[PDB]
C-alpha cells in the first residue's frame, strides 16, 4: 500500500527533467497491485512514456470495462505506442482487445455525449485494423459473440467474409451458433459465395428456425425480378410454411434506420484511416420445388400464412420429389394455378380432384406408378386442361372419360404405359398432339380417330402394329417406327395434308411412288431398316419436290433411279448401308441443297472418304459426270524385289525399250517413276498407260516405300532364281508388306533367272507362299530378263489382263469413268512438266490457279482439293493434304524427282572422321532449296535419320525388374512391316509431355526408344526375337506404379493409332481359315510375384472378354490377379485417377425409359452417381473401346465452370457420366418456356457461353457447332454462379474421329463455303447467331423449321433481318451491336472470343435499355414523362436549335418524333400536371420571355398563355400538398429572380390563371435554378428549392423557414465553386447541391446547416484515367462539370458531368461504384420515370459532336436519348461479384488436374 505514493511521486519526475529499468518496475506493480485500488491502476497513464505490455493492458481495460475515465487513460496510452510501433496491434488483437474495444463502441456511446472519448477510441481502432489480416480476425472474433453493430462496421471497412475455411466459413460457423437474424443478413447481403451459403442451409435445417432459414432461401432462391422461388436443386428434406412465408413479397413492411450507427463508425474510423495515411401487389408466380426430396407436402395443405400468396401462383413445380397423394384442400386454395407438374414422384392412383382446379392448364403427371384404369370422375368439368401428360405410368387402360371431363384438351400424351386393348372411340374434339408410343398395341378400332377432326401428330411408335384406322385429313406429322408392319396401308396414301412420315424398322416391301401419295406437301420419309427392294420413281417424281428428308438405310436397294434429280429440295438422303447399291446414277448432281450423305458399307464406283468428300462434293463429282464422262484408263504397276533382280532390267524389256543405251547401269536410287503407254492394237481402242514404280531393293530405302505403296496397284515381285529356293525366302518380306498396305492388290511373282539354271521353286511357292497370310497372287512366270522371248512376251500379256480384270469390290478399277474435268487437267499437269525448273519442279498452288485459266477448265476452288487428289492416287502428280506438315501448298509435279530426293539424303556417307554416333547427323550440306530441303525431310519425318541407326542394341539394366513391378505387352506379328520402326521411334520420340513438359533423357537404337524419366517411371518399347519363334515381337515393359499405368496406356495407343492408319491390313480379320488376325498382342502375367519362371502369355482379344469381372485366375482358383495390373488400359486405369467408375455407388437402371429423360429418343440417361443426381451416356456398339480411351483422353483437362464435365467412366458397359443439366438443353427451354428469359437470365447465359468459348479458343481447340441444342442450363436462377454449360463431348469425338460442317442454319460463311480451313473466327459467328435466337427467343428456328433451305441460306450471307423489326422483343442496343460485329463476312473483322467476352463483361450494356436516336442537329435540353398513363409512355421535350420555342412530343415504341411550333421564344423548362377528373393531364412550358402555356395531352389546339412573368422561367414543378382533406396540389414557375408564382391544379384550364402567393425571395441578381421535393412523404413532403447562391425551403404554410447559404463556406481550397449560381439541389438525410462549372457537389446539411461532406469529381475521374488515356496530359484545364443530380431511392446518386461520364456514388457506404463513360459527350438532362409497366427507368439524354466541320466553327450535335434501368448500381456491383465466384471456380477447376 505504498505503491501508489511511488507512482505518484514517478508521475512528476518523468516529466520536467527528461527522464530516461523504469518501465519494469512500473509493470509488475501492476501485477502486483490488480483489480484493487485504481488508484495505482492510473499508473498506464506512465506508460504513454517482450509483449507482457499488450497482456497488461486489455486485462486491465476490461476488468475495468464501465470503472471510470481510465479507458481514457488506457487507450491514450495504447494509441501512444501506435503510432511509433505500428506492429503493436498484431498483438493487442492476439490478446483480448476484441473483447475490450467492441464494448466501449457499444456500451451505449450512441445517444451519450462523449464525443470527445468515442473520436480518441476510434483513432486506436483505425489502427488496429490496418492490415489486411487483421481485419479479417477483428471480425470473425466478432461473429463468435453475437455483435451486429461491429460486424457491420468490418464489413464496410472490406474484411471479406468469405475467407474462413472456403469448405467452411463464417455463414457455416454463425448459422451454428444460433445467432441474430440481423447478423446473418450482413454476411449475404456483403461478399458471400454461394457454395458457402448453400452448405449453411443443410446445417440450419437440421434446427428448426424460422428467420435464419428465410434469410438463407431469399438470397440463394428468389428471383425478385421475375417473380419466382427456384428452389430446385436444393436437398431440403421437407417444406414448412414458416420458411417461404418471409419470400413472398409484403406491402405493409417499412422498417425505420437504425443501422446509421455502424455507419457512422465505419466513416470516422475511414476518416482518420485518411488523414493518417494522406498526411503521413406483384405476386410472385413460379414456385418450383423440384429436387427436394419431399415424401410429403401436408405442411402448405393447412391455413397458414403464406395461404393468401399461393392463390395467385400461376406455376408450381414439385417434379422428382417422392410425393404421393396431392392433398385435396390445397388443390381448392391455389386457384389460380395454371402450369402444374409433378412428374417422378411415387403416385399409386389419379387424385381425380385435381381437375376440380378453378383455371389449370399443362397439368404433368408422367413418370409415377398410376395403376390400372386412371378413371376420371364423370362429374368433373375442366374445360382449361390443354396439355394432360400421363406417358411412363402403368396405365393398362385409356383414360376413361376424357370427353366428359376435359373438353378442350389439346395434348393427349400417353406413352410408355401398357396400354393393351383396342381402343374406344375418344370422342375429344380438340385434339392436336396423339400420343401411344412404346405400349403394346395390337390395333385401333376403325372408328378409332373418326372422332377427333384436329389431330396433327399422331405417334405410336414401338407397338404391335399393323392396320390404321380413319385417320382423319388434318394429320400433319405421324410417326409408326418400330411396329411391325407390311405395306404401307391406304389409309395413309390418301392424308390430303401430310407432311412427314417415319415408318422406320418395320417390315414393309413396297413403297409406292408418288403417284399414290394425294398430298403434294410430302416433306420428310424415314423408312430405314425396311425391306424395300425398288425406289419406283418414274411414274411421277415432281410430286416428291419439296420433300427434304429420304432416309432408305438399311434397305434392299439395288439402284437408285435417275429420276431423283427431280427431287430438287432434297435436303438430306440417306442411302447407306443398303450392300447392293454399286451405283449412283449421275442425275444426283442436280441435288444442289444436300448436306448429308452417308456412305456407310457400300461400295461404289469411286474411291471416297479420303480426308474430304464430305457429302456435298459427291454432287458436284457426280454433277460434273453429267456434262461429259470419259473412261480413265491409268493404273500403277509397282515392281518390287530386294537388291539383286530383274526389276530395272526386266523393266526395259517389258517396256521394250530398244535401246538401253548405257552399257552398264547402276542400282537403283528412289524409286524411278516411269510410264509406258499400252496401245493395244486389237478390236478395243482402249489406249491404257500404266506407270511403273520400280521400287529400289536395297534394306537402306525401306523406310520411305510404305509412302508408295498404294492400293490401287498390280504390284510384282522377282526372284532371282538362280539362288534357288533361298531368295524365295527372303522375298517373303516384300509379299507381307504388300499384304499390309495394300491387302486388296494382286500379286505376280516373276522368277528372273533361267540363263543361268533349280525351277523347282514352284513347288515352295505353292506350298508355303501361295495363300498363307499373304496377298493374292495370282501368277509365277520364269523369264529370262535380259532378251525378248516366248517366255517374256507371255508375262507382258499376263499384266494386260490382270489389269484389265483389277476389279476390287467389284469395279473394274482401270475402266471407270470420271469427269473430263479431270482428263483435261491430267493434260496439262504433264504439259507442264516440261516446263518447269528442273531443279525444283515443285508447282504452288497459286501457279496451280492460273493453269486452269489458260484453258477453259471448269473447275473451282471447291473441285481442285478433289481433282488434284484423283491426279494423286494415279500417280501423276504427288501432293499431301496432311494440316501438320504445312507444305499443301507445295504440288509436287514429276514425281518421279522428290522419290529421288528423299533417297539421296539416305545415301551420303563420310569416310572422315566418326566424330558422332552411327544414326546421327547435323546439317552439313542451292539457292534457300537447302532450307527447303529439310522443310520438307523433317516434315517427312527423316529428320537424326531414324534408318540406319546403331543396329546392335545396348545392353540396358533396368533398375526394378523382379517379374512383379513391370508391365508387359509383346505384339507377336510374322515381319515388321516396312517403314514400322522409323514411324514409330518418331511418334513416341515428339511426345515429351509425358506425366504432364519435361523431357527424358532417352536412347534410341535402331528398334527401340527407352525413354525414361526415373527408376520409378520408364518405358522401354523394344524389340526382340524369342526362342524357337520365326515371328517378330514387339515387347514393352513399364513400371506397373502410377506414373508407368500412364506410359504403357499411351504408348498401346500411339502403336495403334500408327498400325490401322499406315498398315491397315495388318489387324484385319481373315475369315476365311480362321481369325489369325495377323497380329496377335499378347499380354504376360505371372501369379508368383517374381520367380515364376516364366510369364503366361494371354491373348489380349480373349481377355478383354473377360471384363465380367475384374480378376483373372488360373483353374487352380485359390489366387488370382487384378487385370488392372497385367492390362491396364483395358481397364480405365491409366487416366486421371478420379475418374474411375466405382460401380458400388452408382445407381442406374439402363433398360427403362422413363429415366432416359434426356432429350428425346435419345442415348444419354439419368442416374445418381455418389448420392447425387448425374447423367451417364450409354455406348452403343460403334464406339469401339479403342477410340473411347482415345476421347477421354482429351475430356479429362478441359475443367471449366462452363463445359461439362465428367466425373466417371467405366466398362460393363462402356458408360460416360457427366453432371446432370437440371433444367435440359437450350433449345427446349426457348421452345416452350419463352417466358422463362428475362434479360438478365438471357445475358448470363450468353456471358456463361462466352466465357466456355474464351477458354476453349485458349487451350487451341475450336467448337466448330454451337447452336441452341448444345447449351445445357443448369438453374433458372439470375443470380447463380453456374447457369449454362456448353456440352463438350461433341469436341472430343470430332478431335478423334474427324456435322464437321456443322449444323446448316448455326454456320459460319467461311465454314459453309468449305474452300477455306476454319479458324477461331468461325465459332465466334456461331456464337453471334446465338444471341440472334437468345435476343429473339428463338424467333429464328421457329420459323426455320417450315423454311429450312432459307434458314441457312439467309444466314449464310450476313443478310439475316433485324432482331427487333421482325420479331417482336425488347431492342438491348448494346447487344445488337455485338452481334453486328460477330456476324461480319470477313473472318478476322469478327471479335475474337476473348474480346467477345470483355464486352460482355460490362455491366453497362445489360441495363441500357434502349437508345433512341434523335432526328439530326436537334438541341434539347429539356424534357417530362408521362406517368399517370402506365399502358404506354411518352417524353415531352423541348427545342433550343430555333431561339423561337417548339414543344417536340416523341413516343417510345414507334419512336415518332413529332414537331410543333407552340411558343415565340426559347423554352426552357417544362411540367406534367395532371387532374384526377375528366382523364386528362395538361402540359407547361416555361420560355425565356415568360410565356406560360399550356396545352391539353390529346387536342393540341386549345392553349392559353397564363400570366405573363418578368423574367425567364427557368424550373416548374408538380407536388403532392392534398391538405384539404381531399386531392389537390399546385405548380410552382421558378423565375430568374424568384417570383415564384403559386397555382392550383385544376386551375391552369383558365387563361390567365391565379398566382395564390408570389414570394419574391431574392432579388434580380439572384435567379431561381432549381426546386425539389422531399424522399419521404412523413414529414409532409417539404420542399427544398435553391436559388441563386441561397437555399432555402417550405411547407404548407409557404414561407420560409429555412436560408441555408454556401457562399460563406469556410472550407475554402477554391472559392467561386460556392460563390457561384446553384442548379439542381436533391432532397434525403442530407442535401447534395451542384453549382454551375462546379466540379464537385456539396453535401449539407437540413438542421446543422454544415458542409458535412465535399465530394469533388476528378477524384474519381482522374483515377481510372491514368493509363488508358495518356493525352490528357496537357489537359490540364479539365473538362466535366456537374450538370445534373438524380437520386435513386436509398441505394446510389446518379451524377451527370459536363463531359461523357455518368456518377454512380453508393450514398450509403462505399462512394465509386463505377463510371459509365464512352456513351455520350454531355450528359445535360437526367430523370426517372416509370414505362409500361416496366417501371423505374432512368432517362439520360446525352449530347454527341463530330467535329466533320470544325474548322468552320461549327459543330454537329445529336442528342442522344437513352433510357438505363434503374437496377443498375445494383447490377454493376451485383455482376462483379458473379465474375468473382466464377474466377474462383476457374482456379480450383484446374487444380483437379494436377490433384
Ligand atoms: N449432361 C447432360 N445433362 C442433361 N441433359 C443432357 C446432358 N447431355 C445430353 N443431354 C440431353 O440429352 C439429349 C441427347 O443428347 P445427344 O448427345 O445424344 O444428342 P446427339 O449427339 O444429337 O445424338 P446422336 O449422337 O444420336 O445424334 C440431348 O437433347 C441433350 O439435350
Ligand atoms: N545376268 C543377268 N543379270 C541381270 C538380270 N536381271 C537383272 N540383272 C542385273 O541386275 C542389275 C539391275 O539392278 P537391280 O538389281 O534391278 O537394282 P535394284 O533395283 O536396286 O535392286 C543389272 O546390272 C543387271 O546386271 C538377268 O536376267 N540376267
Amino acid at each position: 500500500g505504498i505503491q501508489k505514493c511511488g507512482l505518484k511521486v514517478i508521475s512528476s519526475i518523468v516529466h520536467f527533467p527528461d527522464a530516461l529499468g523504469a518501465m519494469d518496475s512500473v509493470l509488475h506493480t501492476l501485477q502486483m497491485y490488480p483489480d484493487d485500488q485504481e488508484i495505482q491502476c492510473l499508473g498506464l497513464s506512465l506508460i504513454g512514456y517482450g509483449h507482457l505490455l499488450a497482456k497488461i493492458l486489455v486485462s486491465s481495460l476490461y476488468r475495468f470495462k464501465d470503472v471510470a475515465e481510465i479507458q481514457t487513460k488506457g487507450f491514450q496510452t495504447i494509441l501512444a505506442i501506435l503510432k511509433l510501433s505500428a506492429s503493436f496491434s498484431k498483438l493487442l488483437v492476439h490478446h483480448s482487445f476484441d473483447l475490450v474495444i467492441f464494448h466501449q463502441m457499444s456500451s451505449n456511446i450512441m445517444e451519450q455525449k462523449d464525443q470527445q472519448f468515442l473520436n480518441l477510441c476510434c483513432k486506436c481502432f483505425a489502427k488496429v485494423a490496418m492490415d489486411d489480416y487483421l481485419k479479417n480476425v477483428m471480425l470473425e472474433r466478432a461473429c463468435d459473440q453475437n455483435n451486429s453493430i461491429m460486424v457491420e462496421c468490418l464489413l464496410l471497412l472490406g474484411a471479406d467474409a468469405n475467407q474462413a475455411k472456403e469448405g467452411s466459413s463464417l455463414i457455416c460457423q454463425v448459422c451454428e451458433k444460433e445467432s441474430s437474424p440481423k447478423l446473418v443478413e450482413l454476411l449475404l447481403n456483403s461478399g458471400s459465395r454461394e457454395q458457402d451459403v448453400r452448405k449453411a442451409l443443410t446445417i440450419s435445417i437440421g434446427k428448426g428456425d424460422s428467420q435464419i432459414i428465410s434469410l438463407l432461401l431469399r438470397r440463394l432462391a428468389l428471383d425478385v425480378a421475375n417473380n419466382s422461388i427456384c428452389l430446385g436443386g436444393f436437398c431440403i428434406g421437407k417444406v414448412e410454411p414458416s420458411w417461404l412465408g418471409p419470400l413472398f413479397p409484403d406491402k405493409t413492411s417499412n422498417l425505420r434506420k437504425q443501422t446509421n450507427i455502424a455507419s457512422t463508425l465505419a466513416r470516422m474510423v475511414i476518416r482518420y484511416q485518411m488523414k493518417s495515411a494522406v498526411e503521413e401487389r406483384e405476386y410472385i408466380t413460379s414456385l418450383d420445388l423440384s429436387a427436394n426430396e419431399l415424401r410429403d407436402i401436408d405442411a402448405l395443405s393447412q391455413k397458414c400464412c403464406i395461404s393468401v400468396h399461393l392463390e395467385h401462383l400461376e406455376k408450381l413445380e414439385l417434379h422428382q420429389n417422392a410425393l404421393t397423394s396431392f392433398p385435396q384442400q390445397l388443390c381448392e386454395t391455389l386457384k389460380s394455378l395454371t402450369h402444374l407438374d409433378l412428374h417422378s414422384n411415387k403416385f399409386t392412383s389419379f387424385p381425380s380432384y385435381l381437375l376440380k382446379m378453378s383455371c389449370i392448364a399443362n397439368l404433368d403427371v408422367s413418370r409415377n406408378d398410376i395403376g390400372p384404369s386412371v378413371v376420371l370422375d364423370p362429374t368433373v368439368k375442366c374445360p382449361t386442361l390443354k396439355q394432360f401428360n400421363l406417358s411412363y405410368n402403368q396405365l393398362s387402360f385409356v383414360p376413361e372419360n376424357l370427353t366428359d371431363v376435359v373438353e378442350k384438351l389439346e395434348q393427349l400424351i400417353l406413352e410408355g404405359n401398357k396400354i393393351s386393348g383396342i381402343c374406344s372411340p375418344l370422342r375429344l374434339k380438340e385434339l392436336k398432339i396423339l400420343n401411344l408410343s412404346k405400349n403394346h398395341i395390337s390395333s385401333l378400332s376403325e372408328n378409332f380417330l373418326e372422332a377427333c377432326p384436329k389431330v396433327e401428330s399422331f405417334s405410336a411408335r414401338m407397338n404391335f402394329l399393323a392396320a390404321m384406322p380413319f385417320l382423319p385429313p388434318s394429320m400433319t406429322i405421324l410417326k409408326l417406327s418400330q411396329n411391325k408392319f407390311s405395306c404401307i396401308p391406304e389409309a395413309i396414301l390418301n392424308l390430303p395434308h401430310l407432311r412427314s412420315l417415319d415408318m422406320s424398322s418395320n417390315d414393309i416391301q413396297y413403297l409406292p411412288g408418288p403417284a399414290h401419295w394425294k398430298s403434294l406437301n410430302l416433306r420428310e420419309l424415314l423408312f430405314s431398316h425396311n425391306q424395300i427392294s425398288i425406289l419406283d420413281l418414274s411414274e411421277k417424281a415432281y410430286l416428291w419436290s419439296r420433300v427434304e428428308k429420304l432416309h432408305l438405310s438399311h434397305n434392299k436397294l439395288k439402284e437408285i433411279p435417275p429420276e431423283i434429280g427431280c427431287l430438287e429440295n432434297l435436303t438430306s438422303l440417306d442411302v447407306s448401308y443398303n450392300l447392293e447399291l454399286r451405283s449412283f446414277p449421275n442425275e444426283m448432281g442436280k441435288l444442289s441443297k444436300i448436306w448429308d450423305l452417308p456412305l456407310d458399307e457400300l461400295h461404289l464406283n469411286f474411291d471416297f472418304k479420303h480426308i474430304g468428300c464430305k457429302a456435298k462434293d459427291i454432287i458436284r463429282f457426280l454433277q460434273q459426270r453429267l456434262k461429259k464422262a470419259v473412261p480413265y484408263n491409268r493404273m500403277k504397276l509397282m515392281i518390287v524385289g530386294n537388291t539383286g533382280s530383274g526389276k530395272t532390267t526386266l523393266l526395259q524389256q517389258l517396256m521394250k525399250t530398244k535401246k538401253s543405251d548405257l552399257g552398264m547401269q547402276s542400282a537403283t536410287v528412289g524409286i524411278d517413276v516411269k510410264d509406258w503407254p499400252i496401245q493395244i492394237r486389237d478390236k478395243r481402242k482402249r489406249d491404257l498407260v500404266l506407270n511403273v514404280w520400280d521400287f529400289a531393293g536395297r534394306e537402306e530405302f525401306y523406310s520411305t516405300h510404305p509412302h508408295f505403296m498404294t492400293q490401287r496397284a498390280l504390284y510384282l515381285a522377282v526372284y532371282d532364281l538362280s539362288k534357288g529356293q533361298a531368295e524365295v525366302d527372303a522375298m517373303k518380306p516384300w509379299l507381307f508388306n504388300i499384304k499390309a498396305r495394300a491387302s486388296s492388290s494382286p500379286v505376280i511373282l516373276v522368277g528372273t533367272h533361267l540363263d543361268v539354271s533349280k525351277a523347282c521353286m514352284s513347288k515352295i511357292t505353292k506350298e508355303l507362299l501361295n495363300k498363307r497370310g499373304f496377298p493374292a497372287i495370282r501368277d509365277y512366270h520364269f523369264v529370262n530378263a535380259t532378251e525378248e522371248s516366248d517366255a517374256l512376251a507371255k508375262l507382258r500379256k499376263t499384266i494386260i489382263n490382270e489389269s484389265l480384270n483389277f476389279k476390287i469390290r467389284d469395279q473394274l478399277v482401270v475402266g471407270q469413268l470420271i469427269p473430263d474435268c479431270y482428263v483435261e487437267l491430267e493434260k496439262i499437269i504433264l504439259s507442264e512438266r516440261k516446263n518447269v525448273p528442273i531443279e525444283f519442279p515443285v508447282i504452288d498452288r497459286k501457279r496451280l490457279l492460273q493453269l486452269v485459266r489458260e484453258n477453259q477448265l471448269q473447275l473451282d476452288e471447291n473441285e481442285l482439293p478433289h481433282a488434284v487428289h484423283f491426279l494423286n492416287e494415279s500417280g501423276v502428280l504427288l501432293h499431301f493434304q496432311d494440316p501438320a506438315l504445312q507444305l499443301s501448298d507445295l504440288y509436287f509435279v514429276e514425281p518421279k524427282w522428290l522419290c529421288k530426293i528423299m533417297a539421296q539424303i539416305l545415301t551420303v556417307k563420310v569416310e572422315g572422321c566418326p566424330k558422332h554416333p552411327k544414326g546421327i547427323i547435323s546439317r552439313r550440306d542451292p539457292k534457300n532449296y537447302m532450307t527447303q530441303y529439310f522443310k520438307l525431310l523433317e516434315k517427312f519425318q527423316i529428320a537424326l535419320v531414324p534408318s540406319s541407326l546403331s543396329d546392335h542394341r545396348p545392353v540396358i539394366e533396368l533398375p526394378h525388374c523382379e517379374n512383379s513391378e513391370i508391365i508387359i505387352r509383346l505384339y507377336e506379328m510374322p515381319y515388321f512391316p516396312m517403314g514400322f520402326w522409323s514411324r514409330l521411334i518418331n511418334r513416341l520420340l515428339e511426345i515429351s509431355p509425358y506425366m504432364l513438359a519435361l523431357r527424358p533423357n532417352r536412347m534410341y537404337w535402331r528398334q527401340g526408344i527407352y525413354l525414361n524419366w526415373s527408376p520409378e517411371a520408364y518405358c522401354l518399347v523394344g524389340s526382340e526375337v524369342l526362342d524357337n519363334h520365326p515371328e517378330s515381337f514387339l515387347k514393352i515393359t513399364v513400371p506397373s506404379c502410377r506414373k508407368g499405368c500412364i506410359l504403357l496406356g499411351q504408348v498401346v495407343d500411339h502403336i495403334d493409332s500408327l498400325m490401322e492408319e499406315w498398315f491397315p491390313g495388318l489387324l484385319e480379320i481373315d475369315i476365311c481359315g480362321e481369325g489369325e488376325t495377323l497380329l496377335k498382342k499378347w499380354a504376360l502375367y505371372s501369379f508368383n510375384d517374381g520367380e515364376e519362371h516364366q510369364k503366361i502369355l494371354l491373348d489380349d482379344l480373349m481377355k478383354k472378354a473377360e471384363e465380367g469381372d475384374l480378376l483373372v485366375n488360373p483353374d487352380q482358383p485359390r489366387l488370382t490377379i487384378p487385370i488392372s495390373q497385367i492390362a491396364p488400359d483395358l481397364i480405365l486405369a491409366d487416366l486421371p485417377r478420379n475418374i474411375m467408375l466405382n460401380n458400388d455407388e452408382l445407381e442406374f437402371e439402363q433398360a427403362p425409359e422413363f429415366l432416359l429423360g434426356d432429350g428425346s429418343f435419345g442415348s444419354v440417361y439419368r442416374a445418381a452417381y455418389e448420392g447425387e443426381e448425374v447423367a451417364v451416356k450409354i455406348f452403343n456398339k460403334h464406339t469401339s473401346l479403342r477410340l473411347l480411351r482415345q476421347e477421354l483422353v482429351v475430356l479429362c483437362h478441359l475443367h471449366h465452370p462452363s463445359l461439362i464435365s465428367l466425373l466417371a467412366a467405366g466398362i460393363r458397359p462402356r458408360m460416360l457420366v457427366m453432371e446432370l443439366a437440371s433444367k435440359g438443353s437450350l433449345d427446349r427451354l426457348l421452345q416452350q418456356d419463352k417466358a422463362s428469359l428475362t434479360r438478365t437470365l438471357q445475358h448470363r447465359i450468353a456471358l456463361h457461353v462466352a466465357d466456355g468459348l474464351r477458354y476453349l479458343h485458349s487451350a487451341m481447340i475450336i467448337y466448330r457447332d454451337l447452336k441452341p441444342h448444345n447449351v445445357l442450363l443448369f438453374t433458372l436462377y439470375p443470380n447463380a454462379a453456374i447457369i449454362a454449360k456448353i456440352a463438350d463431348y461433341g469436341i472430343a469425338q470430332y478431335c478423334c474421329r474427324m456435322t464437321s460442317e456443322g449444323t446448316p442454319g448455326f454456320r459460319a460463311p467461311e465454314v459453309a463455303r468449305g474452300n477455306v480451313i476454319y479458324n477461331q473466327q468461325a465459332d465466334v459467328y456461331s456464337f453471334g447467331l446465338l444471341l440472334y435466337d437468345i435476343l429473339t427467343t428463338g424467333g429464328r428456328i421457329v420459323e426455320g423449321l417450315k423454311f429450312p433451305n432459307e434458314f441457312d441460306e439467309l444466314e449464310i450471307q450476313g443478310k439475316l433481318p433485324d432482331p427487333v423489326k421482325e420479331y417482336g422483343c425488347a431492342p438491348w442496343p448494346m447487344v445488337e451491336k455485338l452481334i453486328k460485329q460477330c456476324l461480319k463476312e470477313n473472318p478476322q473483322e469478327r471479335p475474337t472470343s476473348a474480346q467477345v467476352f470483355d464486352i460482355l463483361n460490362s455491366a453497362e450494356l445489360v441495363c441500357l435499355t434502349r437508345r433512341i436516336l434523335l432526328p439530326k442537329n436537334v438541341i434539347v435540353e429539356c424534357m417530362v414523362a408521362t406517368h399517370h398513363n402506365s399502358r404506354n409512355a411518352s417524353i415531352w421535350l423541348g427545342c433550343g436549335h430555333t431561339d423561337r420555342g417548339q414543344l417536340s412530343f416523341l413516343d417510345l415504341n414507334t419512336e415518332g418524333y413529332t414537331s410543333e411550333e407552340v411558343a415565340d421564344s426559347r423554352i426552357l423548362c417544362l411540367a406534367l400536371v395532371h387532374l384526377p377528373v375528366e382523364k386528362e393531364s395538361w402540359i407547361v412550358s416555361g420560355t425565356q420571355s415568360g410565356t406560360l402555356l399550356v396545352i391539353n395531352t390529346e387536342d393540341g389546339k386549345k392553349r392559353h398563355t397564363l400570366e405573363k412573368m418578368t423574367d425567364s422561367v427557368t424550373c416548374l414543378y408538380c407536388n403532392s400538398f392534398s391538405k384539404q382533406s381531399k386531392q389537390k396540389n399546385f405548380l410552382l414557375v421558378g423565375t430568374a429572380d424568384g417570383k415564384l408564382a403559386i397555382f392550383e391544379d385544376k386551375t391552369v384550364k383558365l387563361k390567365g390563371a391565379a398566382p395564390l402567393k408570389i414570394l419574391n425571395i431574392g432579388n434580380v441578381s439572384t435567379p431561381l435554378m432549381c426546386l425539389s421535393e422531399s424522399t419521404n412523404s412523413t414529414e409532409r413532403n417539404v420542399m427544398w428549392g435553391g436559388c441563386g447562391t441561397k437555399i432555402f425551403s417550405f411547407s404548407n404554410d409557404f414561407t420560409i423557414q429555412k436560408l441555408i447559404e454556401t457562399r460563406t463556406s469556410q472550407l475554402f481550397s477554391y472559392a467561386a465553386f460556392s460563390d457561384s449560381n446553384i442548379i439542381t439541389v436533391v432532397v434525403d438525410t442530407a442535401l447534395y447541391i451542384a453549382k454551375q462549372n462546379s466540379p464537385v457537389v456539396e453535401v449539407w446539411d437540413k438542421k446543422t446547416e454544415k458542409l458535412c461532406g465535399l465530394i469533388d469529381c476528378v477524384h474519381f475521374l482522374r483515377e481510372v484515367t491514368v493509363k488508358e488515356n495518356k493525352e490528357s496530359k496537357h489537359k490540364m484545364s479539365y473538362s466535366g462539370r456537374v450538370k445534373t443530380l438524380c437520386l435513386q431511392k436509398n441505394t446510389a446518386l446518379w451524377i451527370g458531368t459536363g463531359g461523357g461520364h455518368i456518377l454512380l456514388l453508393d450514398l450509403s457506404t462505399r462512394r465509386l461504384i463505377r463510371v459509365i463513360y464512352n456513351f455520350c459527350n454531355s450528359v445535360r438532362v437526367m430523370m426517372t420515370a416509370q414505362l409500361g409497366s416496366l417501371k423505374n427507368v432512368m432517362l439520360v439524354l446525352g449530347y454527341n459532336r463530330k467535329n466533320t466541320e470544325g474548322t468552320q466553327k461549327q459543330k454537329e450535335i445529336q442528342s442522344c436519348l437513352t433510357v438505363w434501368d434503374i437496377n443498375l448500381p445494383h447490377e454493376v456491383q451485383n455482376l462483379e461479384k458473379h465474375i468473382e465466384v466464377r474466377k474462383e471456380l476457374a482456379e480450383k477447376m484446374r487444380r483437379t488436374s494436377v490433384e
